[PDB]
């Protein structure tokens, strides 16, 4: 061996290959902890993802074999790519631990909305947003979790889609980065129960969007039965044709609130929230507002396709092929995720998954 060192973190061991140097934990949960450390190799700051014992149990299991099958589809620059993956356990009948390490970036979005941003680091922001999530939705990956603190940016402005969600409980929880709760950035098709299309992420892209102009979250409500008194309130009442998909006892639940007609997007997301310096801003602004109203749209029938997005006056003067059409290697197939599987067996997949990369 003498490939591997140990060292303490948290209330546990991080054993890593020694180009891993200077640790430093920055989140923590049930489901995995990371840790911020130095690549003397790569000679740049990485993140390390400890999964501990996966196969503990069967949840545990599924989370850490989904993982590794989602980021073996994917390979975009604006989506997370892994570095290394490893295990310091050299046989199957000792196999323990799962490392995962990517890149660190700066800062996530959550640092980024309270910023004075120009159009042209907005629409390019969005413009990676939209790319990575094209990537995602041709490997068949619909993420459901799009909200600033799953965004990460470099000081360029060049970002990342991740998911950075651990399971995370009052004993094991600890974070150096913000978090927000997902409630915010559901689609309403989520919220109501209605089964849902990749373009839920659609949704969630024009809500941190909007909160990117107005530095304020768009619908913040208390829970979810609130979450569409904050839609309704601004977007209005939704169509009859709607409503009609909906489950009966939603379906009574909705039509008896308020009827509401909706605020103008001129006046929700008014000229003065933008950058307006000059008549070429005064352009973009009105570029913007109209993409804006075409992602926070109730009914996803009628709702922008991150194609058409990505095709968009305010987005378009970014696109390059190469970056906007790449394809994933395969798409995500979900039959041996979903296949049951005793712990031991869970333990051998896994340790392929890992062995194999
Ligand atoms: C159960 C489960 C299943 C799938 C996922 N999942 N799904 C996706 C898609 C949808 C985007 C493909 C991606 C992921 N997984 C992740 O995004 N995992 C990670 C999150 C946060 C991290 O570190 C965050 C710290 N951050 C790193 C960047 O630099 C700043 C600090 C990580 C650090 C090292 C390795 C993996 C990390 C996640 C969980």
């Amino acid at each position: 061996d003498n490939q591997f060192y140990s060292v303490e973190v948290a209330d546990s061991t991080f054993t890593v290959l020694k180009r891993y140097q200077q640790l430093k934990p920055i989140g923590s949960g049930a489901q995995g902890i990371v840790c911020a450390a130095f690549d003397t190799v790569l000679g740049i700051n990485v993140a390390v993802k400890k999964l501990s014992r996966p196969f503990q149990n069967q949840t545990h299991a599924k989370r850490a074999y989904r993982e590794l099958v989602l980021l073996k589809c994917v390979n975009h620059k604006n989506i997370i790519s892994l570095l290394n993956v490893f295990t310091p356990q050299k046989t199957l009948e000792e196999f323990q631990d799962v490392y995962l390490v990517m890149e660190l970036m700066d800062a996530n979005l959550c640092q980024v909305i309270h910023m004075e941003l120009d159009h042209e680091r907005m629409s390019y922001l969005l413009y990676q947003m939209l790319c990575g999530i094209k990537h995602l939705h041709s490997a068949g990956i619909i993420h459901r979790d799009l909200k600033p603190s799953n965004i990460v940016v470099k000081s360029d402005c060049t970002l990342k889609i991740l998911d950075f969600g651990l399971a995370r409980t009052a004993c094991t929880n600890f974070m150096m980065t913000p978090y927000v709760v997902t409630r915010y950035y559901r689609a309403p098709e989520v919220i109501l129960g209605m089964g849902y299309a990749a373009n839920v992420d659609i949704w969630s892209v024009g809500c941190i969007m909007g909160e990117l102009v107005k530095g304020c979250v768009i619908f913040q409500g208390t829970d979810h039965i609130d979450q569409w008194n904050k839609v309704i309130e601004q977007l209005g009442t939704p169509s009859a044709e709607f409503m009609a998909a909906l489950q009966p006892t939603v379906r009574n639940y909705v039509e008896n609130r308020p009827k509401y007609p909706g605020i103008k997007f001129e006046e929700l997301f008014p000229d003065w929230i933008f950058p307006s310096e000059s008549e070429r801003d005064k352009i973009k602004t009105s570029q913007a507002r109209d993409l804006l109203s075409k992602m926070l749209v109730i009914d996803p029938d009628k709702r922008i396709s991150v194609d058409e997005a990505l095709r968009h006056p305010y987005i378009t003067v970014w696109y390059d092929p190469a970056e906007a059409e790449a394809p994933p290697p395969q798409i995500y197939d979900a039959q041996l995720e979903e296949r049951e599987h005793a712990i031991e067996e869970w333990k051998e997949l896994i340790y392929k998954e890992v062995m194999d990369w």
